[PDB]
């Protein structure tokens, strides 16, 4: 699995992801290239339609569930706690997905964009220290999401 | 090897699986042959008959449960979200199952067809880089759907079956 | 080792016909039990607070599967479903040593799972029945009960 | 871990465990010595207070007593004695019998059969209530008991 | 590095007597602690009732059972007797061990219970599949009237009643 | 990568005093952090309630207890004292570490709690089968009235009240 990279813009704190993937921020895990992006080691997101469970037809509108990414303790974490606790809305959250390319390197092939996100949950876990880093799960609702397969040219979107 | 390939046609978006298994869509995992089919790494489906008591035998209408497949982030995924969000009815979903053949190659031996499918759930999960435990693995997209009719076909050996998922 | 299941249905006849032939299961073909389903798992519970619980076996996508769905969805009762259990014997081969048969079985659940995002897809078949008999064929002991 | 051997006597079917651990019954896992006892690969048992005894259970394979065990379960046959002999590695090379658990007029309450597919040999969990249990550390002299 | 526990009840005399001898355990015989139960596991919780939203402090300390896990040793029938008869155990004393400078084991911590009562005995024997060193396990859970914690090597006591 | 926690109590003073010294933890002695507890695990959640099939932000944020896991060290009896007596802890300070360029551990993050209260202490010792060559674990959970987060290496801070 290749890591994804997330650029976060805040209404109060500006470029929250600024310097997130630098040596000062993440250490020997430094990634040359995405200095102003958080490196996401996990992502999860669900979208659902309630169903009757008997006829199989929907029993209500679609429901968006929070978008989540997991990172380590990087330079953005104190800023993310500020946003969570102060209710700061983020006008843009943009995740860039990567895969192994022909040349051998990673290529950006997919994009997920959230508009006016709000952080609803931050979960920190340090696995037992006796190659892994502490984990920080950031969950977010939003007002609109757009999906883009950049390499093949397909996009879609929806409001919350 | 043993992934399945799924052709999806939508009543609004046409051939949703178009080009899903091409190099631009999935990269090094592109499979020449199934260009207009989604590559599915997992599949799950349940059909059940109520028993309802210590009585112990069938007691009510059978219930079909949603059919689901899991794929990676391919060219159709934005289209699939469009289908989920707009309630787009999918007139045909066709699953082709594969196994190792006599000669050593992959063989198509089973087919599952859905008629008037509707996507009810899309769950995206990316496992983490856990020091070569998830080297082979990729982000996964579990797509679930209900339908109005299913056909089961063992193409290699001749046997077929079918059933309707009644509305009421 | 796998178990082998002969299934006879009151509407579709020998449901197990050709289940374990190369055309049905591929390189997993077993050239002994052509007309039996090869079961990779089996589970069954009988309990008192007697209540029998459904008998279950798990197979892959073999040629009887479309017929098993027909039985389930149509409520076809199966007059006999017979399990033959095997073990490796003294010399070197597998020997049949146990049989469980069900009488007037009914399929109540079919759960299909494809794994591994080097094994095979799995299909769990669960069944009620009206009578079950057990018989350690190798040792002479038998038992039976009604539902 | 070494397996245990259980001698089960039933009020209707007699020595249920008779020949349970012989060549014809369990195959290459045949170990001569406990021919008239079932070879148990697992055991679990709980007693708790808010006394409450919970069922004693053992796990075996498809052996010659299993069809008889289903008869006991299905008819409610009271089994006047159930005796488990526990074994451990000794100073020398063989296993030594060091513990015994004895139940009086047990009743089988549950039989759960499971067969897995990197594994070996299907498992059958037999659970039973009882009217009295005796615990005995054979090697050291201490005993205990209680009624249900 | 297992713990070693001494148990006395008001009716049965030294319940842990000879618990860790060959006659009691066998090839796992470990000299020295002959009259103590060798515990392979221990678990214990103490808690304060919460009130999550507008949080911190909805109640009075709650003690939960102290439990240890051993094998089938000579004290087990004695423990079942204690469980079944409701025998009050005036003292249960746990000695914790760690790697020392010398190469041997050093006793550095003690947990004491006063008027303990056995609340649960769960016996589980894992499948012979391999597990060349696994053995039967016995989880014994105890209530008590007072617990004392002592870091013997460094000092520092603490205690509380249930 | 283990973290080190300095704990100050309003009744017992420097509770973490000598927690990581030889008398306290043995050959796991750590010169540098003598007056800090060594933490193997830490867990902490902060959340905002939301209207599920509606707009997101409803209701007050909810801070949840901060937790750390250590072994049986010199501070444990004091930590039990704080739990059972409700001792308010004016400062809890966590220093997080990572591998540096030079090869040594570097301090890069700090988490501080103000007026902490211990709400839960869970002691669990694993079964010494292979695969368990490490020590007993003690989960200490605390609520607090203020927390400060600091990325020391990069210059970011944030904070909140409870």
């Amino acid at each position: 699995a290749e890591p994804a990279f997330i650029k976060i813009e805040g209404s109060t704190q500006g470029l929250i992801s600024s310097g997130a993937s630098t040596e000062a921020s993440i250490g020997n895990r430094y990634k040359s290239g995405h200095e102003d992006e958080i490196m996401a080691q996990e992502v999860s997101h669900i979208v659902t339609v309630p169903v009757d469970q008997q006829s199989g037809q929907p029993s209500g509108q679609r429901v968006h569930k929070p978008f989540s990414f997991t990172c380590s303790l990087n330079k953005s974490v104190p800023l993310l706690y500020n946003a969570l606790t102060k209710g700061e809305r983020l006008p843009t959250v943009e995740v860039h997905w990567f895969r192994t390319a022909t040349s051998g390197g990673s290529e950006h092939f997919f994009t997920t964009k959230l508009e006016d996100a709000i952080i609803t949950n931050i979960e920190l876990i340090m696995p037992n220290a006796q190659d892994k880093t502490e984990l920080l799960k950031v969950s977010m609702s939003y007002r609109k999401v757009v999906w883009e397969h950049t390499a093949a040219g397909t996009s879609g979107s929806d409001d919350w």
